[PDB]
């Protein structure tokens, strides 16, 4: 997990021209302000606008700086009817959330070693769940309101493998040859696939 | 921080006969059920009706198993108005929590090293802040409601050292010239501050 | 990463009836035998008369039970001409490799912050790639003869996480509409892709 | 615990004006010299003529800067008849000590769960005590001649959290409708503690 | 380094037929008693009339079971004049030290990377050392008197590899052949060495 | 082991001129290319005429910046006939190696409390081998052609302290004093092998 801390307060130095190493470097305390334990960025809900029909808010160390060396970062997603999260990987943290609002399916996968058993129920307000680091997992909205979760990783900054779009539209694209060999199916599949994340969301 | 996993899941096994390690020995995973990566225990409010005015409903690897070498756990924590969850330590872990109803005072007290300062703020519905691991900090309702927060640690046990209850109603009790010495009062002032914790919480 | 040793030698007790805990319990140093540093079970081409034409030969903890507590695993892929190891991921490791023999297309590809870039090069023999924890990877054979590699992990158990038998082949199945969210296409491609996959491999 | 080390030595870069990073930036090796892995600042008994009754003199990273990305540091303490190490904690590390003159009761709180146990005994001369990271605990002079202990821990920078001084004197002070609540006593006898640890000591 | 704890106490249970983990197995808190955190084992000097002339009483988990899972251990050391503690190597931990009584040599020598260079000084009461992890040094006893120091460690079982027994008294012996490429010198000084260690202390 | 990475990608900014840290600073990744995640540089078979009798093809760091801060490096070692890579450790890092062609002898020594025990065996073609970190270990080419292997580590810059080399060539020497009494063997011995290692190499 995160490299444990050092000192108590670390504030992230986000400035372009900074020195880059493991995490970031950190503003002098005397820069630092009363307030960057504090944060207001998850108050409102994200517009689910999206192809997936879910909005990601991230509060990761990137908005909010004084996490850094911390070891822990939060998010906020909020679902459209029918909207999805879809599956995806945190390569560097386990993950554990609460349902705000709504009804949601919660799906967690386990590794070829597990079987790649699927461990699913729908979440509801006040509930719980818990995703191991790595690990291919997702959530559905099955409600007919729109949904919302808060949850919070042991990362600074977790990351996101999402799934289909780097499957089908890396940058640039995997070859058609090796994803038709992956899937086992014809390249005009390959190539449908390819056409529904070209834009790079 | 806590130590990595080894494999995908490892569900306590929390009998009281079990061989005892670093953590908890794991359920066969034949035995583990569908279920282990969720919980419902913080859906509903704790009962706030004790000295304090705070009740917190724990959600370590005690009340969900299933987060047992994950490196994550939770709680949630209620509030009457004018309570308090006094100034207390993780000594395993860094918290991370948002407010989700009233209005709550979330202090946080810097070491030595950081003058003892003390950053605070009130923390309303939907805002966060973020404690570092193994520092003092407390919340208080200053709101005429009802007040509750749900909070995240970077440990699946991060341990509770509450510092009223610990200093004077600790198991035995530390011996009062050490407390007049370190508290810099006469021994009437320790042993009416004793005489309120005799209950052991 | 994986938790560092407490002595020198902890081989695996691999027994089922054993106590279960992160990791694994080892053998009595009296039952451990003096081999157990060592293995032969990489001298050998896999058969890559397989759907993906390739295979795997695993040199995991459960195969190799003198690894358990060192914090490193090795395994040996071979492949057919045209064959691919599938977009995949390892929950828990770095991965290290070189390729022995063969022309290896090898790719890389970053999370959504590094803007899903996908890194590739045609890997001949003597040469090396290195592949982050938990970000998807795959090779294929570009050449006209059978090819392979030996790649080590900074784990025991580095997990795999197949992105097409994850997606397609899980036990159960994702949801369809789950599916057809995430995908961006109708119901009959997902379930010509869960055809693909309904035996489990 | 303090991230390893990634090299053999580098030396802290206390220069004010230097970049800041989770722990300590190092001086390039020309610039370290011969003498860094050595220390002569603990061969002197520390000024007891403290309120607390004893004195601390550091030996952690800003005071012996070749400890730095080694995971350990050092302190001695010095006591006066009477005098108190007051309960205390360390954020970040455990602590491992021997007393070398005298006889000091010794004190180590247990956590919530731990039933907030107090383990104590008089220790002297060649006699040693561990302290977990995070718990509270306290030494105190029970003879009557000055005595002293050379203590270890596995941080470059272990922390203090002084307990009286942190909860009645920090910057700035904590509330006293809070600690009137959390402390169960009168504001009278709350503002009597403050106005002992008003001066920042 | 050693794993993190995952709750405040972790006796060792030495038993030999406890199962065998990483570490140690614990014995159950109701059976661990109320002196575990303590020892006085070191009070005593050691008997220097060895062939090194120095004696190591140790105070590893072996011999003080409550630093089970904390991170860290101690032993002293005692020397005759012209005693040696001869070249050795702690696998997993760094080391940190003080003379107490006497004039003790101390070599810390670099790796490769850092030219091989030998750091050296004599050091005297109250005046301290630090060994990185994993390297080579000694201690040598240059005053007239017999000297001792106390040292810790940032691992509860730091393990020792000491140089010229490992060399020539393994059990089994290195090969000649091996030992005479290695030490660019005929067999029968490689053999005169072997039986020098020829007891394997 | 080392610590983990805080991002996707962090490529060693190797100038000579760039701030000091635990590791490496990192070269912003608009300046870090496309090809940083693949070596050649182990291609080619080193030149075994050396005193040894073997030559080491470093892929630490230094020779592979992409790997910095993902915990993992490589080496080749090629062998004259009778050629030795000698006694060794390595203070950060676990070993694992698979011989590629020829016989090599490799011996792998447990610490004290394993009785100094020598684990060995003549690897061959496709078999492999683990060295615990910081134990001391070697290879031994027992054919008559020349033979090779590839090994991996799990650290970024494991080091290497050479047994021969530092025992009787740091820089400067370890005095002739420890030496005899430390090797139990005269000063006429000790001088013979320091003649031998005299010139740093
Ligand atoms: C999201 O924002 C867009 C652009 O402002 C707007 O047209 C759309 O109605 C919004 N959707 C929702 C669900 O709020
Ligand atoms: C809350 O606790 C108080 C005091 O113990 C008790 O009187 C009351 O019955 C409790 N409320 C509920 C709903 O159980
Ligand atoms: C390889 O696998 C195929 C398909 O299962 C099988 O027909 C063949 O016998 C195998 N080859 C060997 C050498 O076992
Ligand atoms: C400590 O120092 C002060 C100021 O120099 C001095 O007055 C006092 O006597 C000293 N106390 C002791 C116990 O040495
Ligand atoms: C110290 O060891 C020597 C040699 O074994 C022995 O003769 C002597 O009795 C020992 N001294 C004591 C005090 O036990
Ligand atoms: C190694 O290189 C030297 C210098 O170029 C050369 O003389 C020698 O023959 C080489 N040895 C081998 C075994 O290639
Ligand atoms: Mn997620
Ligand atoms: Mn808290
Ligand atoms: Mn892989
Ligand atoms: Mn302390
Ligand atoms: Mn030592
Ligand atoms: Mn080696």
């Amino acid at each position: 997990s995160d490299p444990d801390p050092l000192q108590d307060f670390c504030v992230a130095d986000l400035d372009g021209k900074a020195v880059s190493v493991n995490g970031h470097t950190c503003k002098p305390m005397s820069e630092a302000g009363d307030d960057f334990l504090f944060s207001s960025k998850l108050t409102k809900a994200g517009n689910t606008s999206t192809p997936n029909g879910s909005a990601v808010t991230e509060l990761d160390v990137a908005e909010w700086p004084g996490t850094n060396t911390l070891g822990v970062s939060m998010n906020r997603v909020d679902f459209a009817p029918g909207g999805t999260n879809p599956p995806h990987i945190h390569p560097r943290a386990t993950e554990i959330g609460m349902v705000m609002k709504g009804e949601l399916l919660v799906g967690i996968l386990g590794s070829l070693d597990s079987g790649n058993k699927l461990y699913s129920r729908v979440v509801r307000a006040g509930e719980t769940f818990v995703i191991p680091r790595g690990l291919m997992h997702f959530q559905f909205n099955v409600g007919k309101t729109e949904a919302y979760m808060v949850v919070s990783f042991n990362s600074q900054n977790p990351g996101i493998v999402f799934v289909p779009l780097t499957l089908f539209g890396s940058d640039p694209p995997i070859p058609t040859p090796v994803l038709t060999k992956a899937l086992r199916v014809e390249a005009g599949v390959v190539e449908l696939l390819k056409s529904k994340f070209a834009g790079g969301s």
